[PDB]
């Protein structure tokens, strides 16, 4: 470490060791040159020009300069021009639209500066507005969302690395603020050097995507000791490098307001200061850019990782209050719980009994236990060996801790984060400002997984495969690199006619249906042939994006895509107008299941299988309850409308079909509903192939769904009915887990009106989540632009307050 940093402070291109370093990571590696702080971390005279300093003789020891050569040397204090040249601060200037990039010669593309702020809760934009004039100018003049949804867990590393990669934590591998990997036999902590081993960090983050494609990056790590002022001056110096050396993408990171927020709560009186400070740093950057003539050239993204909630020690739940075998578990504690065996050499560890002991045990309990595969699918928090089989979702405002000793042998804090990512307090911020973003534009809330695609667009890069839906944020941008196209249908449907006689079927099924007009039979003929298909299929048939064998089946009240491989529909589509009336399954038709004369015995389910199977009953995708007439109801009992359902789950499903659909049709002015099965036995969030199914209705080839979905669409303008909508659509969807019990809902021994809807809300989902899980592609035929449809497909209905 004997070498010098002279003239190589914060050098971008790296050197070969044991040879001393001068970059942000050097303190962490103990590899800094002995003159690092002296040369690279000057502080003399502070950060601002004062009037007396103007035009001075250059003293190389000052932190920044007011000397005449400073603009060209690229190292003035950010307020130099204001003080020494009578320029105005960036914030005081009117905002003027940036129609085209106004860049100095040599700039091949507008730079991107990612200004990331830790714990910057969405509502600070309104609530701290009086003290954040620079940020508020960015926000009102550029493009902003009311809030941006983080990913689960709403911790710092999982979310910054999601921003950088477009990946769910389960895919990028940073699934928590601390992690045990069972194959590394290693722990990853906020403290320590293990976290610096590359083996934890999957996917391809923006700085690597940028390099691999010939675009240079400034640092995406800043030392905690390096003050924010020196961080801004470093970015400003790099922006003054020669064309061949100068990076195109930059990052800034603020520890605030998160650092304070943990101490004082999200709205503690001590929070106003951190917000003033962040604002001042933004002011410095914008003043700096304006000096360099870059303030109408650079795209600036102001983005937070997660919000902040009120959490205190006395609001902790202790596992020792639930389990007696509390010493046989390791818990990752806090705003989420992850339990594994304290030792794998122990074959006396039983997760089922742990779960059981943690379920609805206290009238008011503030967490809920889940096997990871049972977590709401919208959290995408299962497909990683680092995520423990046992998970606890903790209520907002609470903590889980193992024993009382852990909170008083380790009250300090008033704020925390990490809860479910639909929680209002966890929402964070997005503002984009620059030539490539729109002018004075509000966009709807979106998920942070979408940004990697946009940052690649902004930089002319081709994104690595990721979890955003590329095009879903084209409406943020003035000019678009990416023009999305609908994927091609892989399998085209069959359209079978009447090909089988009743007596050919031997399904163990029975129906009371043999009751004694010519016009009446041509009417019904037109039905089985797609007459009301434009009423029940409002957005075109979904496209199957994989290779398979399936039949389109028309009926009076509904239309389906019936899979000959899975022996049940992939999808069933139907419209319930506001006027539509509910009826009951008449008594003689309770056990009614009818063969479908369009589909072979061999590609049909049978009732026998359901008899012999003591666990499994069955339900219907189009609900009998909602048939338009007594004759049409017979359609609802076709064996091709049937699906396997646990009796426990039928309680949920029956309430949704009998009560909730009609309610939605009344509130929304008609709804269109597409429901179907989902198979995700390997919990990867993607459609299972046949050979992945772990469970069949006993002694049959009838596969059992892990989940059931519905997509419920209507007109955004609810003065128009769902079936005659001229403009933007409105959607909400869910993916309900197909479970043999209702342990998840503590009050399920009450009437369905007390719990079912609360459960469905918990399992709300994006249409895009259902697409991954089914291999289907929806909304193929609408009057809407494809970009708008992508936005709709990424929409999540969250059921939170405002
Ligand atoms: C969100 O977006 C992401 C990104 O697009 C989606 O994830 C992708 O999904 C693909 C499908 O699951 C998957 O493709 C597979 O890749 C296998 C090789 O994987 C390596 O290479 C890639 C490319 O560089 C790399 O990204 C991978 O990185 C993973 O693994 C390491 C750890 O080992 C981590 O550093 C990293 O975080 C990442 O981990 C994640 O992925 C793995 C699985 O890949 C998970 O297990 C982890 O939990 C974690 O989430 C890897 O370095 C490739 O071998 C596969 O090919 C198999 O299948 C094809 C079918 O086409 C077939 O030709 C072969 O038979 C082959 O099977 C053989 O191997 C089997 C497995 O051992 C064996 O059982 C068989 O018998 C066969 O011998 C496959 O193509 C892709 O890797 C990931 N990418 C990422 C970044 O995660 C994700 O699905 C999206 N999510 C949603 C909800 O939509
Ligand atoms: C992997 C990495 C470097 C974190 C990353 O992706 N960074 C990235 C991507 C983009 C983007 N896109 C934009 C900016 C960046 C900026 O990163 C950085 O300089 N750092 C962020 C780390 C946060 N941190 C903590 O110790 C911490 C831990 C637990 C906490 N709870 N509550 N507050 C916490 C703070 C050290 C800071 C170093
Ligand atoms: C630069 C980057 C990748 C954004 C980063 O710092 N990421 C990050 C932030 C935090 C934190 N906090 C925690 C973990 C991570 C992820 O780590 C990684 O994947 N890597 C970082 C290692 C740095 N490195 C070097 O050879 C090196 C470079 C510069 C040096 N100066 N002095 N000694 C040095 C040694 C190989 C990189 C692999
Ligand atoms: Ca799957
Ligand atoms: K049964
Ligand atoms: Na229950
Ligand atoms: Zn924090």
């Amino acid at each position: 470490t004997s070498g010098s940093c002279k003239g190589r402070c914060f050098e971008l291109q790296e050197v070969g060791p044991p040879d001393c370093r001068c970059d942000n990571l050097c303190k962490s590696y103990s590899s800094c040159c002995h003159d690092f702080d002296e040369l690279c971390l000057k502080t003399a005279r502070g950060w601002e020009c004062t009037k007396d300093r103007c035009g001075e003789v250059r003293n190389e020891e000052n932190a920044c300069h007011c000397s005449e050569d400073c603009l060209s040397r690229g190292d003035c204090c950010t307020n130099y021009q204001v003080v020494c040249k009578g320029e105005s601060h960036w914030v005081d200037d009117d905002c003027e639209e940036i129609k085209v990039p106004e860049c100095p010669a040599g700039f091949v593309r507008p730079p991107l500066i990612i200004f990331s702020v830790d714990g910057f809760r969405a509502s600070y934009m309104k609530k701290g507005s009086k003290v954040m004039p620079n940020i508020e100018k960015l926000r009102s003049c550029g493009t902003h969302a009311p809030y941006m949804r983080p990913v689960y867990p709403t911790k710092t590393f999982p979310n910054l690395y999601t921003l950088a990669t477009g990946l769910y934590p389960e895919s990028h591998g940073i699934v928590g603020n601390s992690m045990y990997d069972p194959v590394f036999d290693a722990s990853f902590h906020l403290r320590g050097r293990e976290k610096f081993n590359h083996r934890w960090w999957g996917g391809q983050p923006l700085w690597i995507t940028a390099t691999k494609q010939g675009v240079r990056a400034g640092t995406f790590f800043w030392s905690v000791s390096i003050p924010h002022e020196r961080r801004i001056l470093t970015i400003l110096q790099w922006l003054s490098l020669p064309d061949n050396e100068r990076p195109s993408v930059y990052a800034f990171y603020s520890e605030q307001p998160d650092f304070s927020g943990h101490k004082y709560g999200p709205f503690g009186p001590e929070m106003t200061n951190p917000l003033r400070e962040i604002d001042k740093t933004v002011g410095q950057l914008m003043d700096g850019l304006k000096q360099l003539r870059l303030h109408r050239c650079v795209n600036v993204i102001f983005v937070g990782d997660h919000g902040m909630e009120d959490v205190t020690c006395d609001r902790t739940e202790f596992l020792s209050n639930y389990l007696t075998n509390v010493d046989d578990i390791t818990l990752v504690p806090g705003t989420l719980g992850r339990i594994r065996a304290k030792s794998i050499n122990n074959s006396k560890y039983d997760p089922k009994t742990i779960i059981a002991a943690l379920t609805c045990k206290k009238p008011d309990q503030h967490f809920k236990p889940y096997m990871k595969q049972h977590l709401p699918k919208r959290l995408h928090y299962a497909n990683n060996r680092r995520i423990e089989d046992i998970h606890l979702l903790v209520d907002r405002r609470w903590h889980v801790a193992r024993k009382p000793l852990d909170v008083y042998k380790k009250c300090f804090f008033q704020g925390d984060h990490g809860f479910d990512n639909k929680v209002n307090s966890m929402q964070t911020v997005f503002v984009g400002y620059g030539p490539t973003f729109k002018y004075r534009t509000k966009v709807p809330p979106f998920e942070n997984i979408e940004l990697y695609n946009v940052m690649c667009d902004l930089l002319g890069l081709k994104p690595a495969p990721n979890n955003g839906t590329h095009g879903s944020l084209n409406h943020l941008l003035r000019t678009n690199t990416f023009r999305p196209t609908m994927p091609d249908e892989v399998s085209r449907p069959n359209y079978p006619g009447i090909m089988y006689l009743q007596s050919e079927f031997d399904l163990g099924c029975t129906c009371d249906d043999k009751v004694e007009n010519k016009l009446e039979e041509l009417n019904k003929r037109l039905h089985t042939k797609g007459s009301t298909k434009e009423r029940h299929l409002l957005y075109g048939r979904p496209a199957v994006l994989y290779r398979t064998s399936y039949d389109i089946l028309y009926h009076t009240d509904f239309e389906s895509g019936y899979s000959e491989i899975f022996l049940m529909p992939l999808w069933t589509s139907y419209t319930i107008s506001k006027q539509a009336e509910v009826s009951s399954i008449p008594e003689h038709l309770t056990n009614c299941v009818r063969p479908d004369v369009r589909v072979s015995p061999g590609f049909s389910q049978n009732c026998l299988a359901y008899k012999n199977d003591k666990q499994m009953s069955y339900g219907f995708l189009f609900p009998p309850y909602l048939s338009s007439s007594p004759e049409a109801k017979y359609d609802a009992f076709l064996v091709t409308n049937m699906v396997p359902m646990y009796p426990a789950f039928k309680r949920v499903w029956a309430y949704f079909q009998r009560v909730l659909v009609k309610k939605y049709a009344s509130e929304r002015n008609g709804v269109n509903v597409i429901s179907g099965p989902i198979f995700d036995y390997n919990y990867d969030g993607l459609r299972d192939t046949e050979d992945e199914i772990k469970q069949y209705v006993e002694g049959s080839s009838i596969p059992v769904p892990t989940h059931y979905y519905s997509i419920i669409t209507s007109c955004l303008d609810f003065t128009q009915p769902a079936d005659k909508c001229d403009g933007p659509l409105s959607v909400s969807s869910f993916i309900l887990p197909h479970r043999p019990d209702n342990d998840e809902s503590c009050n399920s021994s009450e009437d369905e009106s007390k719990w079912v809807e609360e459960l469905m809300k918990m399992h709300t989902a994006r249409v895009r989540d259902i697409e991954h899980l089914t291999g289907l592609d929806f909304y193929r035929k609408t009057s809407r632009s494809y970009s708008e449809i992508l936005t709709l497909k990424t929409y999540l209905h969250t059921y939170e307050s405002e």
